[PDB]
């Protein structure tokens, strides 16, 4: 499909057996999801943007389905205000910018 | 053009007669540029990101050319980690997400 940018590009994702709304974010290197109790091991990490840095938990090889397109990669979990789908997963679903 | 996301979607912009590099950021509502001198009046404003809020200077109806495409809109200037082109201007240049 094609998504215009009049409004926030919010889509439904599926992760860890749960449906959520997430933002398709070409300005995000990595994927950052709201607090959730995913199973398995993780590693502490800090990511920064406007306003400073936040602490997150890095989970690897997590499967996410974005609009029916599957993707496997690293997911950061922490006190983010919004679920953010970053380039590490956007590339896997064939997402491009076009103008 | 069509832009893949294996690398950061960085493009050259021209604002106030000066060339800069900026990030096409579909997760940003607004356009935020690093500290710089712009002519005309400005109003102090605040915007919030992943790590909290920052103080910016709001410039309205500013000419800005993004990868050869002209836009006239709001540009925020402040201590952002990187120049980001947000949806307010991405819509003006006809930018969409596609997968
Ligand atoms: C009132 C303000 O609303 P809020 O609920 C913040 O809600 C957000 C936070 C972050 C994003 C993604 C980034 N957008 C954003 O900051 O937009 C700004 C500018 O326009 C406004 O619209 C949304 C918030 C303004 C951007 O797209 C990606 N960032 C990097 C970029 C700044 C270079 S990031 O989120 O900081 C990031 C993601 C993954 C990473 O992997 C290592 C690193 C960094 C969207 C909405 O309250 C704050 C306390």
């Amino acid at each position: 499909p094609q998504i215009t940018l009049w409004k926030r590009p919010l889509v439904t994702i599926k992760i860890g057996g749960q449906l959520k709304e997430a933002l398709l974010d070409t300005g995000a290197d990595d994927t950052v999801l709201e607090e959730m109790n995913l199973p398995g091991r993780w590693k502490p990490k800090m990511i920064g943007g406007i306003g400073g840095f936040i602490k997150v938990r890095q989970y690897d090889q997590i499967l996410i389905e974005i609009c029916g397109h599957k993707a496997i990669g690293t997911v950061l979990v922490g006190p983010t205000p919004v679920n953010i789908i970053g380039r590490n997963l956007l590339t896997q679903i064939g997402c491009t910018l076009n103008f």
